[PDB]
């Protein structure tokens, strides 16, 4: 589990939104594993707006933070889980590391601020839904 609070927005795997958060959608896409909804309360998670490949996740199957590097937002290929089936996912970063289901929601961070969530995991990878690209978290 886990969230970015930005502003007035919640960023979650959208395979973990609850009734609340489908109830204030912003924005959602399958694709991507990502579902954004509104906040009453404001949120100051700053956002990075960088290329870095360089950064440090949070692992709650270890109770560790990892320092890790992470491929470019790319399009990949996910095998099938009972929240979707096989498909290719878009905007995501893989690197060599721990990752369990309910790591989903793991904040990856470089020295710019968040770049992503946890959304992936298994054969000893980690992959993170990139957050970079939504300028609009911002404003
Ligand atoms: C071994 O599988 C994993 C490990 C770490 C994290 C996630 C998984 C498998 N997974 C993939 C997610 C997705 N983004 O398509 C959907 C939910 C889910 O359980
Ligand atoms: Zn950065």
């Amino acid at each position: 589990s886990g969230a970015i609070y930005v502003g007035n927005y919640r960023v979650v795997n959208r395979h973990l939104a609850t009734h609340n958060d489908w109830a204030n959608l912003v924005w959602e896409d399958s694709s991507r594993d990502l579902l954004v909804s509104s906040t009453t309360a404001q949120g100051c998670d700053t956002i990075a707006r960088c290329d870095c490949q360089t950064g440090v996740y949070y692992c709650s199957s270890r109770r560790k933070h990892y320092p890790v590097s992470f491929s470019k937002p790319s399009l990949i290929f996910v095998e099938a889980s009972e929240y979707y089936p096989a498909r290719y996912q878009s905007h995501l970063m893989l690197a060599v590391g721990h990752s369990e289901p309910g790591d989903c929601g793991g904040i990856l961070r470089c020295q710019h601020g968040v770049v992503g969530i946890v959304s992936t995991g298994g054969n000893g990878l980690v992959g993170f839904a990139d957050v970079r690209d939504l300028l609009w978290l911002d404003e």
